[PDB]
Formats: structure tokens, sequence, C-alpha cells
């Protein structure tokens, strides 16, 4: 291979300029299976890649693993192989009581509670999504009968203390993160996630285009856990949005 | 200035004088409020106090405020907060600007999605790590309005500075100096794909996001710091009018979309 | 000759000192207490008048609200040869012992602004010039006034940075919650919105700055000032700054 | 059962100690060097095996790349009763005198990651546990190796945070320009991407952590190494980490 | 008993002293006290050597601080526990500006906070600024003794070596955050480096105590000329004369 | 004298490569008198130095004064004179309830609540002790039948507010330090101290070796005042550990 981690060569992508980047290596196949003529490319560490076709054009699906550091490797190495646009698809937990399980969130900007973003730009620089990607995702959702929430996401390097979870080994969060959940709620932050600050900041710095959509499967403020059919239909909703957004971006280019 | 004639500390306005306005166009210069209002139906002067000159006018049968902010986040923060107390929910920033990328020309139009926070006021609304990002629908209305008038704007990041001089790494000054933290900073932003400098959007975007208000920004490029040529008054004045026409049409589609 | 102020070196007729209030409406009022007052210019928030004290020309120029517009004013006046800047304002105090009508002379500022950081790193002190501070203090004492002398908190906002809750959101985020009490406990006299930028930039550029303010409101009391109170307090503070300017001119 | 790892307390069979490599494919290789190895689970980047040393159960669980995934692994293993964590890896040195084939034991980490700040403020030291560090060192010496002991710079990125210019942009922004030289002049041995998170979280949580690594490349050096010396290096490093687990079990 | 924790002093031992002169070097306490009426040794504990003397019939303490904000912070806090409200710092210093000569006198209005201890009293944005009345007493005293001091900003460093960008050291190195820092301070019109004033000014403002600082310039690292020993002693003696006279003025005024 | 502050020359050290560094100038002599052929070297400001012999090798004992700034002078100037190893000895208070008066603490790392450490390395760099020094100190303690606590110390530039003391002139601590004691307790910090952050950071930056041991003479969390005999015996206990530690380091050379 021509890159350090992914196990890929330029030739293997067959001219792909756009990538869909889920977190879980097992999701790559499922997404590529909504595309035309999909084929396995490689699996190396947490990076499982597939190639598929939308609008008769090649598209990579590559898993990123959890967190900015693995995302930064994935994105950098795909960019070396000619990928210029990156669409993040995920499933998330909301922190606003008006956002329900089954809702779809499109993120315009990220609160940078990560470390990797600071290696591409100083903290004062905005972790903001690409306009054309964000539009394609929003337009894709409304066209498919979904009214997404569009706004800001908190992007944390941790699943536990950074998302102010106390159901843990220590049961503690140190003072800088005590009350942080309420802080973000009061600043109209929709949800937590763990990748978008790195993705958006590095893409803006490198001149690459990024966007993100997620399906809500849990609400931190709400009592009752939903059944794992509404979980799966939520995941489907999100994929339908990202696939259609990818087609719009391709047709537009 | 009589506090009895105002429901807010600085603007000299009451809610009723706005006649239900939910949207404001906010230029920097007090002298520009009237001109922008005259693009609307039945324009009327509202008040003038300090750097805050306000007019009302109508678009699509709805009242729209035009209020000047003065230069800088501190004065912008007062203007926005006090209009928000009087029921204004959407703020469209209009201005002219210099660019820092060689491919951006005088006469081009910039729509800003996010701001580098080189200001102070934004930190009074949210911690530094929170993004100074524009409202999606405002940004889309500004872009769409521009395209519908024959203009393809550049869309991207602006550096929002509390100063005109050292914070924009200008050396053509009294001291001729910029201290180390801001030396090389222009090049830094160029290399990070920042389009331009401006002095208000970090505060505007950060505060609106934090308060649940909607903000966007459009600007006409009237100078480029990487370029040698001097631009002429005609193209400059034309660029100002162009950008105003964009902001007005954006307001129109925001109004009709909310109907 | 300068980007914003609409002024030329010639129009200043040799002025080396400026009085810099916030409100453009006050430029003329202050100019009228000097000799041979005349209008110079008005552009955006910057309205400038010229006057004479001890047969020397003195500029009065309004700054607008906040560090950013102050930094433009001071920089551009300095390009035109002004070396000394006297800030006059009205202010709200945060200490109970400070009364409406009192006069404050500020030695240094808490840097809760952005613009100062463009002139020097945060650890550098936003401190007033010795001679300006003394002239302001002396002027006050010579007019029968015992001013408070000390530290001012200089905020880029009027609302959350001064921990106001009487607002559209009614909220202040955690980093500024408890901040007013913090400053009270650190013996800060008052809030204002310009002096951190002024002091820091003047120290950095080798210019001379001082600030005097009249207290029109106390954040620890329930009373709100009427315009007559504002007017008399303003007049009190203007008298101080005019005299301080005479003293600096005479001594120079 | 825990949220990410696909594990229950019962599946660990009382294991109090874990060896934690980064690469999912490496968990089996390492478990093969213990007694009665068995696959446990594979979920996302977390592939876990169980094995026995001095007749005692030991988990081997991959972490993926970076503090974020490490923090999930360690947290969830701690919920299941694991109290000690030994990191094994392969690394690139930044000092001219460190050779390919050398072994590094890390006492402390430069915190160039984000996850560590979710456990403790930046001024708090990312320091290895005293016991673990000694076992790693002793294990190495007993096998004829004098490891370098010292400080590692722990980066959230592979590229700009380690000041690499061989990239898509070819750029590193000013705050990281000259940072490699800065760390060299401060006697930092190497870059790595997980230890700041690991050391800081374990100190905050009351858990025990250590780290050993085999050097397979040197950023300052002309040459390029063959896979012979590389494969023996990582084999050497695994041997040190296994023996260290024994020693800790023994005491 | 009634003794403070570090200084070995009780409130009775001060005999009502409200004002202190605070040199850095233990061995200077006696010398400064001998410039006052009826000097007497009080105590010596660690770096803190204290004497009492009288000026204008009022008792005045002289206590050494040791080097750096941490020991200064002990000294000042514990003297305040004993009723001292006013603190006059006296020393000798190098200068970093070419136009400041050996033998000049510096009165410090403000400090660049390159220390740690100041941050334990106030956040970094809070100004390390001297008390108005102390600063005036020092300036007016100097002018009355035919000196015209420079009045300005001093950089207050927690180190003698790297924080003052010194390369003549064991390592020969200064890490990047401090490379170019001397020139940065020169370009921002800073007069000199010293190691205590940020802590002193910040803590005194925070606690409501009054502080001022005067120093005599005995070296200038930007100049080639080397001063002779007479000029140095004359400068030391001059700085001491100013601080004593300033204390007299403050005592008389109150 | 060929150093600026200590009043020392390389010849006066007679080849010493190692130093014991207490804080109090009055302690230097009695520590040196546990060694063979003790001799006074110099006294300047807070820096009182003595020389002694352990295992036939010369060892300096030099007092540092209080705080990172004076420590930084002492260590720099001794390094200029050829000293490469620095062992810190003192007595301390503990902030953990289970740490008793009489216990011994060996510090692996320091919380950097000081200023001088930042003049040697940026804040993210760890204030970590030298491995061999720490091992020597641990081993010496065990050999005296002491199980020392081994761990993290908080190193403060102040005695009062930075250790969250309210028994003061003002009786006040500003918000950034309110609740800080509790914060450090919950992060398993053992004790406060005033010099280790500077010492460990500078030594790692300069390539010098440092360690620290201390005897606990007071506990913030405990009710009891301990008697003088318990306190004086704790001092002796800790000094015995540091001397033995130095024997081991010398012997290993």
């Amino acid at each position: 291979s021509e890159v350090f981690h992914l196990g890929l060569t330029k030739a293997m992508l067959k001219g792909a300029k756009i990538a869909v980047i889920p977190g879980d290596p097992a999701r790559s196949e499922r997404i590529a299976q909504r595309m035309d003529k999909p084929e396995f490319l490689a699996s190396s560490r947490e990076f499982t890649s597939w190639l598929g076709y939308l609008e008769n054009e090649p598209v990579v699906v590559c898993s990123t693993g959890i967190g900015g550091p693995s995302v930064s490797i994935c994105v950098e190495e795909l960019a070396q192989l000619g990928v210029g646009t990156f669409l993040r698809i995920g499933t998330t937990g909301a922190i606003q009581p008006y956002i329900n399980v089954g809702d779809v969130l499109v993120t315009t900007g990220a609160v940078r509670l990560d470390g990797a973003s600071r290696h591409f730009a100083p903290l004062e620089y905005p972790a903001v999504a690409d306009f054309s990607c964000t539009n394609a995702l929003y337009s894709a959702a409304v066209a498919q009968g979904i009214t997404p929430y569009v706004g800001i996401t908190a992007s944390s390097d941790t699943f536990y203390p950074g998302q102010e979870r106390y159901d843990t080994f220590s049961g503690k969060v140190y003072p800088a993160y005590q009350g942080s959940l309420k802080q973000w709620q009061d600043l109209n932050v929709m949800n937590y996630e763990m990748e978008s600050a790195t993705l958006f900041t590095m893409c803006a710095a490198l001149g690459l285009k990024a966007g993100m959509v997620a399906g809500v499967i849990v609400n931190r403020t709400q009592q009752e856990i939903p059944n794992e059919a509404t979980i799966k239909s939520t995941e489907q909703k999100a994929v339908a949005v990202v696939i259609e957004a990818a087609r719009r971006l391709i047709s537009a280019g």
C-alpha cells in the first residue's frame, strides 16, 4: 500500500473523490450494500474499507474507529489517495429534552472538546462543516420527509467524563467537567459525539469538504429506553440521508 | 436621551416602535441605516443614540428593523441583546471587507459560515472551544439570494479581530510593530484557508448561538491585501450596493419561508 | 490622512493631548469648557472637536463603545501626533462604600477585553501613566473632591461580562457566574468597557493614558440614576479632566 | 455487560490485570504466549483474549488508536475488575542515540492529547505507576536488555502532532512548527499516541499503568530497517511485557 | 502561642509597626534598619531576618523576603497577620533598556506577571499594579534627593536564568516559549527584570494592603561598559535613602 | 566564587556528583553530620552548603530556601559545578485521610501549581522524578521497615491560598482555588509541597536526576495535633531514608 495505516492504493479506489465515513468497521459493508456493485477493499486495524457506486461514480466507505486520532489518520490517508469530500454518518444521544429518539441531526459546528483539532488549527478557529455538504445533507433529509435539527454538537475525546457520565468505575467527574452537560444544554448544543471537531477542523485546514448527519437513538434527559426496532429504523433514516446527500454532491460536481 | 422614552439602556427604542419586527439588518456605520431602509417599503426613522441609528421598513408586508452597531464586538453585543429584548430573533450582518486570499477579487461577495474568534466579547457568551458559526437558514438565504442575482459568493471562514491594526497584522502604524503572538498571523490564517478579516462576526455568531437567535453575514470585497492594484470608487460603491441587494433579498426569503 | 477619523495633522493645529469620551454627543459639551472651541469632523462613532487650554490646542474625540473602536481612535490620533490621552466616563461601582456622585481615578484594569491581547500578552499589566494619574488625582483634590484610586474591571460586554441577569436570556454561563463577587472580593471599584485596551495599548506604544469617571450607579444598591444625577456627575468629572489637562500642559 | 467491549465479569474469570495493545490483530499473537489462550470477544476495535500466567487469568484487549478508544477500553475493563494495565507497543524514537531494536520504558508523558484533560487538569502529571514501571524494567534487564527509561510525547495525531510534513497538505501550523526539536531538546525519547490518556486516567481512577515499547524506526536516521530486526523487536517487547505481568502476579 | 508560622515574630515584638521595608537578602535587613532610630534585632528564621527601627517616632519593621514570589508571599502574609498594612520593596536590579544607565533609579508602577504565586491571589487578567500613595512617596522622595527616576513596568520572573532569557547556563538553552522574550519585553517598553514584584503587587491589591517598589540599577546587560564598585555602592545607598524617606513621608501623611 | 549566588567553586566541592537539598538553611549542617568528615562550605542568602562523604564519595548538602525560584538557582548553579543528582528531603502535610503522621512519602510526579517549571518546559510536559532516584528512595525506606506511600504531590507556589488555607489575614481564597484541596484529594494526590514541580521539570529538561522523599508531620484531614517527639522522630526517619538512598545511588555508580 501507498499509505501507512489503511492498506490502500490509489488504484484500488478507481478514481473515488468522495467517502462516507462511519465509526464502526462492521457498518462499512452495510452502507456499501446500498450502493451499486460494491466490493471489499481492505481491513487494517479499525479501518475497514469498501468501494461502491452512486450516480455511476466511485465512492469509498471506510470506518474510522472511535475518536479524533483514528479519524485524523483515516481522513489524511484517504486525502493522499485523492478523496476530497467526507460524509460522516452516525447514531447519537441528544441532550435537549425536545429532541426525540428517531430524530435526525445535521451538524453545522462542533464544540472542540477534543485534542486532535488543536494539531490542525488553534482553538479559536471554528470547527465548522462545509456549506455544500451541510446543504446536501439537510436537503436530502427534507426531500425524504424528514425535518432534521440543524445546529451545534459537542465533540468529546471521551465517552464518559467528557460527556459528564457518573455511571462509572470511579463515579466521579473532576470540577472542570462538573456541570458541563447543563452548560452545553443552556448553550443550545443538541448532542454529544466524539469525532466531528477533529473532522471539521482538519478538513477546513486542509481544504477538504466535510459534513455530518446522525440519528438519535437515546436522550440523556429522558426516562425510557426505546426498543431496538426504533433503533434500527433510526439508523436506516440516517443512511438514507447520507446516501442521497452523496448522490446530490456527485450530480452537482 | 431619556430613559423614559426607551425600554432598553442604549438603543432609545420600545417594543411597540418596532411594530412586531422579528428580523433586523445590522450595518456597522450609523450613516448607512437610512440608505438600507430606503430599499424597503414605507421607511421611517426610529432613533439615533451614540453609534446606534435605527430605521424601520417593510418587506413582504412585514416590519424589518435596520440598526447600526458601530465597530467591534462590544457595541454589536449591546445592539443585538437590546433588539433581542424587543423581540428581534434574526440578525443579518451586511458590510464591506478586505480579503486575504489572492484569488478573491475586489467586487466579490463573501458569505461567512464561521469566524476565527480573535475577539473578547464572544468569550463572555461561550468558552473558546464553542464554534462561532452562522445559522444555517440565514447562510442559505444569503447564498441563494446572491446566486439569484447573478453572484456566486465565496463561502467560508472569516477571521474576526478586536483590532483593525495589530490583530490584522498591519505594520503601517504609529509603532510599526506587532508583538510575537500576532507576528506571522496573517500567513497563518491564509494557510488555514481563511477568506478575510472583519471585526464583528465572532461576537455576533457566538452570542446568537448562545442566546438561540439566528445570524448570518454577507460582505462585499472592496480591497485585497495580497494585491498591488488600487481599486476605483465606482467598483467600490457598486460592490456596496450589490451586497445590500443580497441582504435585502435574503430577508425576503426568510420572511416568506416563515409564513 | 487616517482611515477612520476623517482628520489630518493640519486640522489638529499641533495638539499633543486628547480627551476621549465614549459618546459622540459629549465631544462638543467637553470642547465648550475650553477656549476657542471648533468642530473638526464626524465619521462613524468618532466626533472630534478642538479647543484651547493654557494657550495650547487640545483634541476632544469620541471613541464609541468598547476596546475595538477605542483602539482605532487612539492609534489614528497617535499617527497625527497626539501623545497623551485622558479618558473621562461615567460608571457603575461594585463596592458598597462607593456612592453615586463619587469620582474614581483608575490605576490599572482587569483585562476582560480582547483588544489588549493584540498589543501585549495577558500577563502584561494594563496600568495607567503615572503623570496622568497624578494630574487627575490632583485636579480632583484641588476642586474639593476626594477620589477613590484603584482598579477597574474592563469588560468587552455590558451584559454577561458584568454579570447582568436582567437580559433576554436571563443567563450567564459558568465562567462568568460569580464573577462580580470575585472582583468585589479582589477590591475592584467598578466596571467599565475601555480602559484595559487604552492602558495596555498606550504602554505598548509609549503613549500616556489616564482615566477618571463619575459614579452614576451602584450595582449593590437598588437605585437607578435619573438624567439630572447623570448630568451633575458628568459635569463633576469633566471639571476634573479639564483641570488635569491644564496641569499636564503647564508642567510639560 | 459493558457498553463497548462485549464483555461480562464472568468472561474474565477473575482477571485483575490486562495487557493492552493497539491493534486488534495483535491480541491473539500476545495471548498465544500465555497458557490456555481463548478468544473472548471482538467488538469494534476491541478484540479481547484471555490467557493464564503463573496460574492466573490475564486479559489481552486491543485499544484501537488514540486516547479516546483507550479510555473506553480501560474504563470498561475497570468496571469488570481489572486493576492493572500494561501497554505494549512499537514506536519511533526522536533521539539520535536510540537505535532500532532498543526498548523504551516510559515514566511520564507529555500531554499532547485531549482525553487526559477530561480526567485531570493539564498541570497534573501523566506519570506511570511505580510498580508497573519496575516490573517492566526488571523484566527487560533479566532478559539481557538495558531499556531506556524516560519521557514520551503522547500525541492525538500521527501526522501534524508529530510534526510530519510528508502529508496531503505538506503543512504544520505554527504552534506545532519546531515542536519535534523542542521535545528533542527536552530529552523526550519518542512519540506515541495513547500514554498520556492512559497514565492520567489511571492515576485519577486509582488504577495502575505502565508502558514498554520496541523501537522500530528513528525519525533522525538515514537508514530504513528490514523486517527481520523489526519482527524480533516487537517479539522482544512482547516478551518483556509478559514477564512483567508474571512479576506483578507473583507479588 | 502568638507567633506566626515562619517569621518567628509576634505582634508584641513589632510594638505597633504598620509599615515594613522588605529587602530580599537577609544580610541587608540590619543595614537598612541602621538608617532608622533605635534599631533592634527581632528574629532570624530561614530566609526571614527582621529588625525594628523608628522613623518620625513610629515603629517600622525591616524583614528580608528571600528570593522569589513564594517566600515573599509568606513574608507579606505573615507581617499582615501582625498588623502591617504597607510594604516598601527596595533592591538593586539590572535594566533591559539601552537608555537606562547604571546609577539610575526605577520606580515600578506595574509588573508583567511571569511568576506563579500571583495566580494564587488573582486571575492572570488582574493587574499587578502598585499602590498610588506608595508610588508617589517613592517618586517624591527620589526627586527631593535630586534623582529623577524612571517610572514604569517591570517584568517579574520566577527564574533568574531561563525566564530572563539567559543562555550562559548549564544547558545553554531556553525553550521556545521564552526564546525572543527579552526582545519582546524591550519592545513593550519594560524597564527591567526582577523576581518578586508581580507577587507582591497582586497579593497586596487582593488583600487590601499597600505596596510600592524602588530599585537602583547596578548593571545593564545591553551595554558594553562595566560599572565600577563606587558607582554600585553609591546606587545601593541611593536606593536605600529613597525608601527610608518614602516611609517618612507615608508616616507623616498618616 | 565562580557561580552567581551560592558562593561556591568547583574545587570546594572536591568532585561531588550528588547533592542532598533540604529547604531550611539550618538543616544543612545536621544532615551533613550524618556523613563522614563533614565540612562547612558557604552561606549566602538562603543557600547554606556543607560537604560530607558517603561510601568514600563527596556529597553536597545545600539548602534551597522556600519555593521554585530559589530552588531553580540552587540546582542550576550546582549543576554548573558538576552535580548531576539531587535528592530532596523534607517534612510535609498530607491531604489523604489514610496517610498518618509518621508515614513516608516518595513522590513520582508533581502537580505543577508553580511558575518556575513553566520557564523550563510547557505545562503539558510532566513533572516526573528520575526512575533510579525514586527506586533508591523506595528501597531505602523498605529496608528500614517502612512501607512508603508512592505517588503524586501537589507543588504550590504558595503556602496559604494555593494550599486552600483560610486561616489567614484575609480568610479568603479566590474562586479558581476554592475547592482545590478536595479536587486534588479526589485525584489521589497525597500531599502539598512547594518545590518539586520546579525541581522535577528542570531536572528532566537539563538531563539531571531528581527524587523526593518526605516525612508526614501533619494531616489536614485529621483531628489530632501530634506531639513534638512524634514530629522530631519523623524528621530523623526521613533523613535516614535519604542518606541510605544516596549510599545506594553512589554504590550503583
